């Protein structure tokens, strides 16, 4: 009985002033002009919070050189961190990963500073390595056993990798590639959570739940293509490397393929469930824009209902649609602070398939590469509002005050 985000939902989806961030402005400077940098995450603690070793705070980000074409950045993506005392000002860490890394690439996931100091970086191994042509083949690996030393001078991450795969889709519940119908298939962006209810230890991935042909399955069999869903697997042990998969927590079937970088925030009583989607992920009849979509529920696998009526959360204005994606929402306080990337800016009306036209000069400087804005936003039950924004990428503790409004 998985709950569903339905077309009667999406039906509904709208910009409004509590919905749409402030223009996005580039930066003063590049804390790396030789790397553009997107979908960021944050090394936290078991319980969820951001973690802190010698008063440092470590991020991770998808990494591609500066000189590269935007468009062809997630073909060579590459797992860099980066550490800060104060949350505005980052030093570039270099990458996390020396040594045999799975996949011919590495895509979005999560990061986990037990409470025994072991050092665990969940990642998506896209392709396998050293392959000839390159495939769209994802699962949810772990690069375990590291170690992160920080001194006054700064942090670097040290010792052995070990690598492995953790996940690949089953066949019921989570759509395999070789069952792929419409675009191609989603097994990737694993999100470590542990339930601060139950003290059980889960791991969240993007998924698709596959729907046979002839299913009826859908009002429209192309609308089955777009089976997009927010897969759960748990970990009897809480061993961050053994995990069963679970029932998905929500499908986005007949509505959306792409339910990007799904994670929980728990706040007083309640379980906000947050992906990121694009807007040439909708299905037909469907108009919503590259947004964060949001869900509520009681219990962490409960009857998740759409924020706001519709799920938008947060998106772009009209006038630069595409200035930020792939959105984190993470506590501080009484507030819910939102950390995307810093997109596609300066269109002037093009579409995403308008900009590989453009000359390479061209398409490069119409692409951030760094972190957008945190947007401030407060939850009030099933309803979000944008309450302001601080600095490019800032990521503070709970300990830190914000300024007023
Ligand atoms: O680069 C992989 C990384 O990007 C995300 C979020 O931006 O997904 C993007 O890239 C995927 C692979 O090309 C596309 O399928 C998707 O449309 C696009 O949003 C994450 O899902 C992933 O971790």
């Amino acid at each position: 009985a998985t709950p569903r985000w339905t077309r009667e939902h999406a039906s509904k989806i709208e910009r409004t002033d509590e919905t749409v961030v402030p223009i996005i402005y580039p930066p003063r400077e590049d804390a790396a002009p030789e790397i553009n940098g997107w979908d960021t995450w944050f090394l936290r603690e078991r319980d969820g919070s951001i973690a802190t070793v010698g008063g440092w705070r470590v991020i991770f980000s998808l990494t591609a050189p500066a000189d590269l074409l935007p468009g062809k950045r997630h073909d060579v993506a590459e797992i860099r961190y980066f550490y800060s005392r104060d949350g505005e000002t980052w030093f570039d860490g270099g990458p996390v990963f020396e040594g045999g890394t799975r996949g011919s690439r590495q895509w979005a996931g999560s990061a986990l500073l037990d409470d025994d100091g072991r050092l665990y970086v969940f990642y998506t191994a896209s392709g396998r390595a050293g392959e000839a042509e390159i495939t769209y083949e994802q699962r949810l690996a772990v690069g375990s056993g590291g170690s992160v030393v920080a001194d006054d001078d700064g942090v670097r991450i040290e010792g052995p990798f070990a690598h492995g795969v953790l996940l690949e889709p089953d066949g019921e519940r989570y759509e395999r590639e070789e069952q792929s119908r419409g675009m191609i298939y989603t097994f990737r962006d694993p999100w470590f959570f542990e339930d601060p209810r139950s003290g059980k230890t889960y791991l969240l991935f993007e998924a698709n739940t596959p729907i046979p042909e002839g299913a009826g399955a859908c009002g429209d069999p192309v609308w089955e293509e777009f089976n997009g869903s927010v897969g759960i697997a748990h970990s009897p042990t809480g061993d961050p490397t053994d995990w069963e998969l679970c029932d998905p927590l929500l499908e986005g079937i007949c509505v959306n393929q792409e339910l990007e970088r799904p994670h929980v925030v728990v706040r007083n009583g309640f379980y906000y469930l947050f992906v990121s989607s694009h807007d040439h992920t909708f299905a037909p009849g469907l108009e919503g824009p590259d947004g964060l979509y949001g869900f509520v529920a009681d219990s962490l696998r409960g009857e998740y209902r759409p924020l706001n009526g519709s799920g938008l959360v947060l998106t772009n204005p009209a006038n630069a649609p595409y200035q930020a994606y792939s959105w984190v929402a993470f506590s501080h306080r009484e507030e819910l602070l939102v950390s995307g990337f810093f997109n596609y800016y300066d269109l002037g009306g093009l579409t995403l398939d308008d900009v590989a036209t453009l000359s390479p000069d061209e398409q490069r400087a119409k692409f951030g590469g760094t972190l957008a804005p945190t947007v401030r936003v407060a939850l009030s039950g099933d309803r979000t509002r944008i309450t302001g924004t601080l600095s490019h990428g800032r990521i503070p503790l709970e300990s830190e005050e914000l300024p007023d409004l």
